[PDB]
């Protein structure tokens, strides 16, 4: 049995940023109390895991990144309840302890012992399970989950239903549910409405899915990237606009197109600037616009608060607002019952070790999410 | 009679920025089709009137201000059909067409015939009904209360309970309104809540109001006049800080005194960096935070959208949420049915001939709301 006993396997490490990850062996120590110890099969490859390799999310290095992913418990640490060794698990970047202030509040999902707002890059006991040439390596969001093995808080694993296809949910892990909770759980968004998506990658894709599934009426996709819109116009986009194509800027574009402001906007790529314009184009008397994309490092936006004064709703969040250990084994069983699809988001599949590859693919534009099997 | 006939009256005309007003005969004209000559009862001193004195707010001048008040139909035009002479009523800085997508949507309020975004300074028709010195003078957001008689467009007037007392329900035209809807109306402020209102003049006042009629457990009142926290104690403020008193920023500190951050702020002073502490405030999960200020002309704040990522929302309002027309007389019905109070906001009550002393009264911290009757 491994159960006990340190693992060796191979892991992606990120010694330093903008270099390739190193496929290379580390030892990953046993569960301590409270700890799950995760043999993963599956890791999608998210715009926020380059964020980490460019510099633009800080967090210490070196790491092993990875945070979506799925996979099946090798063993569990002592007082463990909530999964068992064999089960299919989906390891939870945003955590759900269940006894903070946030865990009790009906809409808050962004549990306070995340490890996103300031991050450590360790478990939750502020030490890490992971050794490579002898040296201590991060983790990274409570998952890393661009390794064989990975071990994880309690409160940072889901169990999921025992059938599911793992190289498919792990999207749910994070793409998938944050796109689609953006648009259904924090925007709200309504039936006969009119929707702008910036950024049309495996993000921006599930809030169209979730603008689609509320019943919008328009969907307005916004990409410099003109590759990008048949696969939204698949998943429920109306129309499709690049910015480069303007001579005006875009939030006038979509004014206009939309008579007036649009009643749902949402940033899906992670720039200040496009911040600012999704919220402007939306209606300023009772226009929201949800920020989604993750920006630079310690950067701020610059705005005119009139645009709020008049009354537009500005929000943001992680995970599409859902708390993560309660929502995952829900959106998995969704899944099973064909509620929502997830193979539109799934655009190339390699192994685990072409992983620098499939960081090239989203890096030149081509892919959407790439799925790493192990 | 009056009716059809030129009036020639008193005033208080202000002719550049930065003066006191100047108390003189004007002539203002009889109403066209669907406009309404209403002769002043009482007014009140908002800061924003004095925000076009300071240049903080820019429109076209000469100008005669003046929002906040209530008076009678003295003459309707051709086509008036909502209110007679001899009715009460309080005229709408924001109107009410009832026609436009803004008024049709179920939350909205800001009218899209508003002169507040790009003051025209005139009547709907793009003209003036005033006149002084052989000079055309300027309407202010199609109200012009600061003159024995005014003349607003039918959208800009709220026919309210004859039996009303105008010297207490012309704060329902701006300052009380404004204040209660923010808490009960765009921010919802829930039962067993805490709220921090920064800024305790008329508006933050009724706020404070809003907030304990919604019954929040905790309101705490945030001014640098420590001479407004007992008023503030006394409709409902449970403790009330002063920034100055404090080495640490007062976000800070009330993340501290709410256990990690405020369930709803309001910003009620008009300052940037207020805007900023107040949204930084509310939890960083699930907190809202209203900004309720006017700030200065065309000044940008800076902020970092991760106040926004983890999960708050920013929203802003002119006039509370409410559409006018319709809330207007059902919260003047509420008064009267001793559903709220207004003397707390009323510090003084002076002859309309003492404007300038009552804007030098605000300016000095000393009033609330000065009550200027014709
Ligand atoms: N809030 C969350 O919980 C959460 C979860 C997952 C991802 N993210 C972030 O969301 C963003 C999108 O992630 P993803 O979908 O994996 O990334 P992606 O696949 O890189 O998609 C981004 C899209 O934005 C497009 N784009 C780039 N610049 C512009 C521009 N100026 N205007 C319009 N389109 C432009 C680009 O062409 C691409 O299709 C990234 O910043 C992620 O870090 C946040
Ligand atoms: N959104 C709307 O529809 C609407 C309606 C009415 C008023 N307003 C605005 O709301 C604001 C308040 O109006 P008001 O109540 O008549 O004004 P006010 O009576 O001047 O009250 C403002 C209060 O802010 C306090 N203050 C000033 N600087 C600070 C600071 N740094 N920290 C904390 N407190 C501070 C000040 O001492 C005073 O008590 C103004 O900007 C108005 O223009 C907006
Ligand atoms: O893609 C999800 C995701 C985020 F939304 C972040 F805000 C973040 F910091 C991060 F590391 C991450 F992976
Ligand atoms: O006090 C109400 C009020 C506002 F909220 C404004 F935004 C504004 F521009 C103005 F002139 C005004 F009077
Ligand atoms: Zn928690
Ligand atoms: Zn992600
Ligand atoms: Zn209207
Ligand atoms: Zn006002």
């Amino acid at each position: 049995s491994t159960a006990g006993k340190v693992i060796k396997c191979k892991a992606a490490v990120l010694w330093e940023e903008k270099k390739p990850f190193s496929i290379e062996e580390v030892e990953v120590a046993p569960p301590k109390a409270h700890e799950v110890r995760i043999k993963m099969v599956a890791t999608g490859i998210c715009r926020s895991d380059d964020h980490v390799v460019s510099g633009t999310l800080v967090t210490p290095l070196p790491v092993i990144a990875g945070h979506e992913a799925a996979g099946i418990v090798e063993s569990i640490g002592e007082g463990v309840t909530t999964v068992r060794p064999g089960d299919k698990v989906i390891p939870l970047f945003t955590p759900q302890c269940g006894k903070c202030r946030v865990c009790k509040h009906p809409e808050g999902n962004f549990c306070l012992k995340n490890d996103l707002s300031m991050p450590r890059g360790t478990m939750q006991d502020g030490t890490s399970r992971f050794t490579c040439r002898g040296k201590p390596i991060h983790h990274f969001l409570g998952t890393s989950t661009f390794s064989q093995y990975t071990v994880v808080d309690e409160i940072s694993v889901a169990k999921i239903d025992a059938a599911s296809p793992l190289e498919k949910v792990c999207l749910i892990g994070c793409g998938f549910s944050t796109g689609y909770g953006s648009a259904v759980k924090v925007a709200k968004v309504t039936q006969g409405s009119t929707c702008a998506v910036f950024g049309l990658g495996g993000v921006g894709l599930s809030v169209i899915m979730g603008c689609k599934a509320a019943g919008a009426a328009r969907i307005i996709g916004v990409d410099i990237n003109k590759d990008k819109f048949a696969k939204a116009k698949e998943v429920g986009a109306t129309e499709c606009v690049n910015p480069q194509d303007y001579k005006k800027p875009i939030q006038e574009v979509l004014t206009e197109m939309s008579n007036g402001g649009v009643d749902f906007s949402f940033e899906v790529i992670g720039r200040l600037d496009t911040m600012v314009t999704a919220l402007s184009c939306c209606q300023e008397a009772y226009g929201v616009s949800v920020i989604v994309g993750v920006p630079p490092d310690s950067q701020n936006l610059s705005m005119n608060p009139m645009l709020l004064l008049s009354g537009r709703t500005w929000k943001g969040c992680i995970f599409g607002g859902f708390k993560s250990k309660d929502s995952v084994p829900k959106l998995v069983a969704d899944f099973m019952a064909k509620k929502f699809a997830l193979d539109p988001l799934i655009t190339h599949v390699l192994p685990f070790e072409k992983i620098n590859e499939g960081f090239d693919l989203l890096r030149s534009g081509e892919s959407i999410r790439t799925i790493l099997t192990f």
